[PDB]
DNA sequence: CCATCAGTGTACTAGGACCCGAAAATTGAGTTACAGAAGTAACTGGTATACTCTGGTTTCTCTTCA
């Protein structure tokens, strides 16, 4: 079944997950987009024919469209835009008020655990996950350990 | 040079009042009984602080004997 807010903003309706899973896979069956390999002159030609069959063009217009859309660091930062602006007045004010300037202990131990395991290959491929497979990201929620855990509750979120 | 030892830069508590909304509960009127208790709304004595002549007083010349 659909998911849809049950709650304006704060909850859905109750969905079968298994159906959820099977509309999703369906519509993207054999598209190409559930694919779960690594990304990759001849390949230009196939790739300009693959436009002109996708978008009904002749293949000047899919090299012409591939040369076009073409893709269009460096800390310094000038000619500024409003939230680069902003960024760049951050930017200095922590310049001046703190004095050694590195992540703190929770900045990397919460991005040091989110990021543990992306791209982390199966040793076996045996135990590779299937196209579509369906990620929950549940939170369990800490028990009242600390008397203010009931205040702000403290969770620790697992990709089920 | 590897010991040691303040500071630091933060999310994470610790108290500490305080607020926001929801849901339950009450209040309120309407009736009609019921008995009795509050709850004013009414006339009717009762005794004191001024008060107003008045009864006595007081010299002060005189009245009346003596």
């Amino acid at each position: 079944n659909f998911p849809e807010y049950e709650l304006p903003e704060l909850n859905t309706r109750a969905f079968h997950v298994g159906a959820f899973g099977e509309l999703w896979r369906g519509r993207l069956r054999g598209a190409g987009d559930l694919s779960l390999r690594e990304p990759p002159a001849a390949d230009s030609d196939r790739e300009d024919a693959a436009v002109a069959r996708d978008l009904d063009c002749s293949l000047e217009a899919a090299a012409e469209l591939r040369a076009v859309c073409g893709l269009d660091e460096v800390i310094p930062e000038n000619t500024d835009l409003v939230t680069l602006g902003v960024r760049k007045r951050f930017l200095e004010h922590r310049e001046e008020t703190i004095t050694i300037d590195r992540a703190c202990r929770q900045e990397t131990f919460v991005y040091e655990m989110e990021s543990h395991a992306i791209g982390k290959k199966p040793e076996n491929s045996a135990d590779m996950i299937e196209e579509g497979e369906l990620i929950l990201s549940v939170n369990i929620l800490y028990p009242v350990i600390f008397h203010k855990h009931k205040e702000h509750k403290p969770y620790q979120t697992m990709l089920v």
